[PDB]
DNA sequence: CACAG
DNA sequence: CACAG
């Protein structure tokens, strides 16, 4: 997942009530620009600083890649001076209510803006330029001045698109694999969703939700414990390669917010906030010990899923 | 009338799609502003230029005088540092097709700016503020470089507003004079509408449009020659002190587009773009001898209604 | 160049 | 001060 600025101060509220941003292909007089170009190597599931009238407003998630488009007509005179012919991204806005000022925080990021394309000058002072890339270091550091609001966008939201992604183009490899018979594709594309086969077998095994007890078929979710999307073809039809989840135990899980000791100990990220736990009613402590099949997939989950610092 | 200068590179789109100006009441510690007071002088009818991205997007008509209201909340982070207690003014916008860049024109305007509170610096740089009083004589100059269309707001247009607002008050203070009777007071008043003894005392005198020659009553109108606001009480009902005219010709006449000579020939003013007299179909010529008593209302028209340059 | 200043 | 730069 890549971190993006937008500097947005001549059309924020233009481009925030759309849903998008824009710029154009070239600059006015058809030479290249290295942030207009920055526009086509967004991918969705991106996080985007929105920057205007020196305040960070919106950590937004892309949602597309960049679309050949005209100009907004909404833009106007402020407008005026870039060419018709653009690029735009659907870009979801989260506004923050802490609206850091980051020339107020230069001291603190100075020393983690990129050498090259920086979005503000080492007095704080922003760079005019539409869209830069934002090296991880930084981005955690910006992260640290807004606060949670700013987390909670990133962590076990905007990261799990590319995750999605990834998904989408195996599950394509699939429906093209020429190794496998029709059957099979079925079956490991429902197992994705936790239909099919793999949902039988898992009934062989689990019977209830680890966590809540429910056992009632129709409120349980049918949970790999490796991936579908790293797991081999008969990890991905493996009874022993799953839980039966409540869909909000099937989130924290499936996320990696919380995983599993082999003999059952719940085991809560530090990037589960403890309030979530409170909340819903559940408690930390033993969950039963899993089979020696399921324990290698529950590795794992803990040395690749779980979300640690 | 008066002219005005308003700076919004901030909010213009937000103003124009409203309708409005609008200011706070002090700056925002508290302290009074020679500019924000400047909304509390704008009266009806005056002209506002607006001043955005370097141009001249629009001559405006002022619709109300400035009166308290929030700041609007379409303002959003443009706007935020402004305190909520405001003034807002109705404004007629009117779009311009020829955007004039001021800071082009500064050798032909520059001797034109005001001495205090000029819009413009001498280099043609505009100052940050957002209301300023234009001189006549500047204001000329930018309806010389923007053209026609400036023109076309102000003359017979925007000027007309504080002529009506005049004859709203001599209308306010005729209800309330003790010293005429109620029959007078209800005839004075239809008057200003061309209705009362004063369209049926015309109607002894004259009997069709000097112009048209269109006799049908139901497409006359019962002008004054010396206007009503000017007219001494005997002078707006007196039949010898009108026209009967085609609702067209009254607006030129009333407007002082043209007037005529005491032999009926007809005055056209320079402020009258001939290609309206072409497309009407009014030709310049001879309209017929005045009566004496027509002749001295007249005489007031070509020196105080009819427009010069 | 140039969605900030 | 500060609706531009
Ligand atoms: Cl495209
Ligand atoms: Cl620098
Ligand atoms: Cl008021
Ligand atoms: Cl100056």
């Amino acid at each position: 997942m890549n971190y993006w600025w937008v500097s947005q101060k001549q059309t924020f509220k233009q481009e925030f009530e759309g849903g998008y941003m824009w710029s154009p292909k070239e600059n006015k007089n058809g030479t290249q620009s290295h942030y207009y170009n920055n526009m086509t190597l967004v991918q969705p599931g991106d996080v985007v600083f929105s920057f205007a009238n020196g305040l960070i407003l919106s950590v937004g998630i892309a949602r597309s890649h960049a679309y050949s488009y005209n100009k907004p007509t909404e833009f106007g005179v402020a407008g005026a001076d870039w060419a018709n012919d653009g690029w735009k991204i659907d870009l979801e806005y989260h506004l923050v209510e802490n609206k850091i000022r980051p020339k107020a925080h230069i001291d603190f990021i100075r020393p983690y803006l990129p050498q090259k394309y920086s979005p503000l000058q080492d007095n704080g002072n922003g760079n005019q330029a539409y869209l830069f890339s934002v090296p991880h270091e930084l981005a955690s550091k910006v992260v640290e001045l807004i606060g949670s609001e700013a987390e909670e966008v990133i962590f076990g939201f905007a990261d799990t698109t590319e995750i999605t992604t990834t998904a989408d183009a195996i599950e394509c490899q699939i429906s093209n694999d020429a190794s496998i018979d029709e059957t099979e594709k079925h079956q490991l594309v429902k197992s994705r969703r936790g239909q099919g086969i793999f949902r039988s077998r898992l009934e062989q095994v689990e019977s209830r939700c680890r966590v809540t007890g429910v056992q009632l078929k129709n409120h349980l979710i049918a949970s790999h414990i490796k991936p579908w999307a790293v797991s081999n073809n008969q990890e991905r039809l493996d009874g022993h390669n799953g839980l039966l989840l409540a869909p909000h135990v099937d989130h924290l899980f499936d996320k990696g917010f919380i995983s599993f000791e082999d003999n059952g100990e719940m085991i809560v990220s530090e990037k589960l906030n403890l309030d979530v736990l409170k909340a819903w009613s559940i408690s930390q402590g033993n969950y039963g010990y899993f089979s020696k099949q399921q324990q290698e997939y529950m590795c794992y989950h803990r040395e690749n899923v779980f979300k640690k610092l």
